[PDB]
Parts: C-alpha cells; structure tokens; sequence
C-alpha cells in the first residue's frame, strides 16, 4: 500500500523556486547528493565505534555512482546509516522548515542557489535537473521504504519490495530530457573531480553496456 502526504508548505515553495529559476550551474547537485552521502556513512561509523554489531548489515563504506542511459536515470548509492520511515516524512531526516526559511532569507542578501548545502537542504538541489526522484532506504531499526515525488506538492511512502540493501540509501534521478549530460562518464568524472576530490569515502563511477 501506498501512502501520499502534502510537503509541508515552505517546502513546497523550496521546490518550486529550485524548479522554475534561471539558473545555468546546475551540477552542483551532485556535490550536494555526494555530500550527503559522506554525512550518512559518517554517522554510521561514528555509532559503530561503540556498538560494531552496527555494520552486521554491511560493513562496506562507499559511495556508487551509476549512470543508466537507457531509462535516463542516475542513481548514487551509499551504504550509510539509512532513514526510517519517519526520518522520510520529516523532510528525508532535514530541518528543512526552519533552513529553507534561513535560505530564502539568505538569497534575499546575496546568496546563490550553490549555497543551498549550508542550509541543510541541499537533497532539494536534485530537481535542478531531474523531474522525479526515488528514494530507496533501510536503516538497521526499520524496514525498507521507497519514497517518491515529481514535486507538484507532494510525496508517496511505501514499503519497497524491490532488491534487499541491506543498509543505506539510493537516490534514483529521473534526468529531464535535456539534462542527460549528466550521464556522461566525462561529465560526471569532470564534476567529482572538481567538487568532491576530498570526500574521504572510496567513490566508484560504473560503465554501461
């Protein structure tokens, strides 16, 4: 079964501005989703230095990166401590009310969309070039759950039957049509290089058939 909620109202207007503003730089979404990422396996490292049965769900830290041309999706895959089901309501475990609220106040002062990350909402730069984003995740406490939106106010919750994971979380990016340079290896290459060069995680770009 599944459940549909409405965004909550700042977040809605987070989207909507992410969606509908000129704005050309738009791989910093991968720094950001990246970032993201490294926070997630941090905290699971951090809580199995004192409970290692922690990692019983995987033990591996790393950050996979795959390109699929055929469906115009790309995916980042960690292996980091995961969401729950109400870490997913809760604006996928942000305070995204009062950063959105602090960003917007931020873009009135001088600030550009790059600096969205500081705010702690950076997930959200993901609609800068995808029209729907799925979100797979198990975290060792709950089940495992895909969470969805194409925006347009709000997001579904279900429970996922798909692949086991194990532990971690998947973003799915379902490109629009003219952001499939992001699924260039090149082009990805390029942007890892020059934004996340000391994220302190092993990253793996896969190639297509």
């Amino acid at each position: 079964e599944v459940e549909t909620f409405a965004f909550q109202a700042e977040i809605a207007q987070l989207m909507s501005l992410i969606i509908n503003t000129f704005y050309s730089n738009k791989e910093i979404f991968l720094r950001e989703l990246i970032s993201n990422s490294s926070d997630a396996l941090d905290k699971i490292r951090y809580e199995s230095l004192t409970d290692p049965s922690k990692l019983d769900s995987g033990k591996e830290l790393h950050i996979n990166l795959i390109p699929n041309k055929q469906d115009r999706t790309l995916t980042i895959v960690d292996t980091g401590i995961g969401m729950t089901k109400a870490d997913l309501i809760n604006n996928l475990g942000t305070i995204a009310k009062s950063g959105t609220k602090a960003f917007m106040e931020a873009l009135q002062a001088g600030a550009d969309i790059s600096m969205i990350g500081q705010f702690g909402v950076g997930f959200y730069s993901a609609y800068l070039v995808a029209e729907k984003v799925t979100v797979i995740t198990k975290h060792n406490d709950d089940e495992q759950y895909a969470w969805e939106s194409s925006a347009g106010g709000s997001f579904t919750v279900r429970t996922d039957t798909g692949e086991p994971m194990g532990r971690g979380t998947k973003v799915i990016l379902h490109l629009k049509e003219d952001q499939t340079e992001y699924l260039e290896e090149r082009r990805i290459k390029e942007i890892v290089k020059k934004h996340s060069q000391f994220i302190g995680y092993p990253i793996t770009l896969f190639v297509e058939k």
